[PDB]
């Protein structure tokens, strides 16, 4: 159950151009805090928290509804329809890249462009498809998270940040610790098992695939896979930034690439 205030939707900035900044699992909209300065001067920047963000009242997280990314797409589309700001450029990091992809195929009218950071249509390896994870790989990760959430965060946040950026590890550790562990585990499992490869061809809006350097969850070959399989006009931008969270670890460089990717 996700309302406009429930997901902490905020519109900051000025300008007719609308930018949507959509964070991934483990953080909230504060993940974008350092990127906002680069766009509020000429964008009305739409931010919101995924239902799973620690900044959202966990009672709003319905376990029987959020069994697929589609319910997340419902929230995103409900927000853009609630805001009624019209055509917008959507920036989706990780799961929010998948959410934006699925949202654009339902409502291509809403999105002038998709900017996809840390995007993967499927983490599991498959037939000639390398997602980056074998069958047994993620089990130990979900095990550590359920067994000792704090020890898991202490390891996962520096891995997710990648580069030695203590402020990024701090911010990501914080938002991870703000999430109820059963929600983190449930969403991470749901998101990890999602497979969007079959709908990439249905995308019609153009996409910018911002591929980050050393992503524990996204191989570099994923950028080319998304280019080949996304159905719209797709440009790949291989980020110099290392790590799954370039918006946290190198916001100025990321913002530069983000600005360049805008329509």
């Amino acid at each position: 159950s996700s309302l406009l205030e429930a997901l902490n939707v905020r519109v900051v900035g000025s300008g007719e151009k609308v930018l949507v900044l959509a964070h991934g699992v483990g953080t909230d909209q504060s993940a974008w805090q350092r990127i906002l300065p680069y766009f509020v001067r000429d964008h009305r920047v739409v931010l919101y928290d995924l239902v799973c963000a620690g900044s959202v009242n966990p009672d709003y997280f319905d376990f029987r509804r959020y069994t697929s990314l589609d319910a997340f797409v419902d929230d995103l589309l409900a927000i853009l329809d609630a805001l009624r700001l019209g055509r917008c450029t959507y920036v989706g990091h990780s799961v929010s890249a998948s959410i934006g992809i699925l949202a654009s195929i339902r409502r291509p009218d809403l999105f002038a462009k998709l900017i996809l950071i840390g995007a993967s249509p499927r983490f599991l390896n498959d037939k000639n498809y390398h997602g980056g994870f074998a069958d047994g790989e993620i089990d130990t990760v979900f095990a550590a998270m359920e067994a000792n959430y704090a020890a898991w965060v202490s390891g996962f946040a520096p891995l997710a940040v990648g580069a030695d950026v203590p402020e990024a590890v701090r911010e990501f550790s914080r938002t991870l610790f703000n999430m109820r562990p059963d929600i983190t585990l449930f969403v991470s499992r749901m998101v990890f098992n999602s497979d969007l490869r079959g709908v990439l061809g249905l995308v019609t809006v153009p996409c910018s695939v911002l591929q980050t350097s050393k992503d524990h969850s996204v191989p570099e070959s994923m950028a080319a896979y998304l280019k080949e399989n996304l159905g719209g006009r797709t440009t790949v931008h291989m980020l110099d930034i290392e790590g799954h969270l370039p918006h946290l670890s190198a916001p100025n460089l990321l913002a530069q690439e983000l600005r360049r990717a805008l329509p």
